[PDB]
């Protein structure tokens, strides 16, 4: 803020950030993984969330540290669930990562650290933090992944593992912290060390950290699990449950006074290079926003009594609630094309939001009923590029794993 | 079947079978596809008969010609349906399979010929011919 | 698979009375087909049964003696199965009355587990199956 | 039910430690919900036994022996349950682990086993419920 260093200064302030978050967990364990077994394959699979309300009450710096709450959902898009990774064992001492949509291959056994790369952002970066189980042992070496794949698996991989998204990160719906998440899971199916949901999120979380996103956070538990999060709660140091649970029931036996909301890019993201700065700047250090914050935690208690209720038609006022409570707020990012899917309509009837990021993606919004299939001609009539300007549905469905099939 | 030349006998009677097959169809075509558009992917997916009577009376020579019958069903183990296939564009101008249970790659622009091969049964055997469009 | 296809393509109406099963397979397949288009499950499991008999001791009596001993136990509770399509390896599938049927899976996980197991997979029918394109 | 609903009414904030533990049955409910509020399904099964406990040994002691034969066997296999609702006759439900309550089925199944029969019955939520006027 003087003049002088500030990228000494950002980077101070990040490496200490790292290091707030570098605590702490267990273990950063040792563990020889076995199951697999060879002619097995195992995938796995994932919904995706959206946040309802309790929007950046999430995301260190929280209150600071104490805590959120988001209560999102966990839904679906129309099948598959998608976000969904496949991994195998092979022959060939040579950890492939594979990817679709843009993979052609990551040919890894080298480590070289591990794995952590923010290095080149091909998103194999992200299956890199996947090895991070630990992922470290005794007593192992860099060429004795050959030891570590052939007493582990043992099974002579150099293991490859194949992902999927069907969507691109710009969405707005976390789907990278979802997918590394989902990963995780497959992992802990995969070859052994048998963990749980809320400590495979534990441990997402914390690799999340060297991830070095801003980590967006109500989203890994969100879309993992089902439609509720609800309460972070403790966010030091950062301590992490949150759970309980909610109805939907209004998302389903539907309602039908529209049965519900669904999508509509035809918009790019930005991407998000502020968003987050804006959160993480900053602290409790400034401002207002430190206020305006603690009133989204308050209004995410607001929504999960409101339909916990089941007042649907407030649930809609809550939602164009955090739409305000966000964009006219942190963070006045929606650039205007946004506004003018926005503009048309506004009416016909009720409110909306754009999930998660803001600034591209997809919106979806509620109605009172069939004028709701009206508004689906009406976005059918008009503001159509191809980003298409299409129903999506979401489609609430859910539990969402793996299989290691058969 | 008296002594002499099996191997040339079948394979007289192979290239005979293949000539056989080789009638005929509509057109072997020359079309310029063009759909997909760029950012999509097209998943494909198949759920998996058994035949529950009706064996044999598949697989040319049939009765010879003419017909079987086989009635089967067409059903799905738990989920996925399984047997199922992604397949997009890229940046580069060589076709690429992959596999999954055992797929490195195949990366392919030659044709060579095209795309036909029992040449080496990896399984990606079976692309080749999905790229015999005509091709 | 490397016997049976030449079994069938040795030969074509040349011989034998192969060509002979071969049409009455066609038959019990319309007998397949009116049976269930009746209803008669169990008679349905009869024409199974049937087709596993018209296969096994017919072309082609490659069942190997294993499968033999799976279908050794049970044959019993209550009726008949098949291997569809090849034969020789991979896996069956059978009917009973009702829960004994689970009893069977009982059975089976009982004993007769090597690693290639020994389970319900089930089959599960559903069924369109294509593509998506999405989105 | 003849004396049930006069031990309700009497009393009032009158008497007794009934007022107390009446006090906890409402403490012990919001326990309830959030327990499965969270989904502690484990413990959504304890805080049934307890409010089995909470009644049956409480206001209303009059659970007939008979109902505690259907008890006595089970208590085991797993967890715990409750009369709902009135006590002293009707009917029972129970949680148990996971399929050994099926073979509670055949527990009631084999014994015990009045012409007030002895059943699964279920319950089966499904709900909105209403009315139609149709048409």
């Amino acid at each position: 803020l003087d003049g002088k260093d500030y990228r000494p200064e950002e980077q101070a302030a990040f490496d200490l950030l790292r290091d707030g978050l570098l605590d702490g967990i267990s273990n950063r364990k040792s563990t020889p993984k076995l199951d697999v077994y060879s002619d097995q394959i195992v995938w796995g699979r994932s919904p995706v969330r959206i946040d309802m309300a309790g929007g950046w009450t999430d995301t260190p710096p929280y209150s600071l540290y104490s805590g959120g709450n988001v209560v999102n959902l966990a839904i679906e898009l129309n099948g598959q669930p998608p976000l969904q990774v496949y991994v195998k064992p092979c022959k060939d001492f040579h950890i492939v990562l594979r990817s679709i949509d843009m993979g052609a291959m990551e040919i890894v056994s080298t480590f070289d650290e591990l794995q952590d790369y923010k290095k080149i952002g091909s998103p194999f970066s992200i299956p890199k933090a996947a090895l991070s189980l630990a992922g470290f042992a005794p007593a192992f070496s860099a060429v004795s992944y050959a030891s570590l794949e052939e007493q582990l698996k043992d099974f002579g991989a150099g293991i490859e593992v194949t992902l999927l998204a069907a969507i691109p990160a710009g969405s707005g719906l976390g789907t990278s912290s979802i997918l590394a998440s989902t990963v995780l899971g497959a992992i802990n199916d995969f070859c052994g060390l048998a963990w749980d949901k809320n400590e495979i999120c534990q441990r997402t979380l914390v690799l999340e950290q060297l991830l070095t996103t801003g980590g967006g956070w109500q989203d890994q538990y969100g879309g993992v699990l089902q439609g509720v999060k609800l309460l972070q709660t403790e966010a030091g140091f950062a301590q992490s449950p949150l759970v309980r649970w909610l109805p939907d029931h209004l998302f389903t036996h539907p309602e039908y006074k529209d049965c519900h909301l669904l999508y509509y890019t035809g918009i790019t993201r930005t991407a998000k290079g502020i968003l987050a700065e804006i959160v993480s700047s900053m602290f409790l250090n400034s401002s207002l926003h430190l206020n305006l914050l603690s009133e989204m935690k308050a209004h995410a208690l607001d929504m999960n009594e409101a339909i916990q209720r089941g007042s649907f038609v407030e649930f809609g006022r809550l939602v164009g609630k955090t739409w305000e409570q966000n964009k006219a707020l942190d963070s006045g990012t929606n650039p205007p094309a946004v506004e003018a899917i926005i503009d048309l309509i506004k009416d016909y009837t009720l409110g909306y939001k754009l999930p998660g990021a803001g600034g591209g993606g997809y919106l979806y919004m509620v109605a009172k009923d069939p004028q709701a299939a009206v508004r689906i001609r009406k976005i059918l009539t008009e503001n159509a590029p191809n980003p298409r300007a299409r129903f999506v549905e979401m489609t609430l469905s859910d539990k969402g794993f793996q299989v290691s099939r058969s």
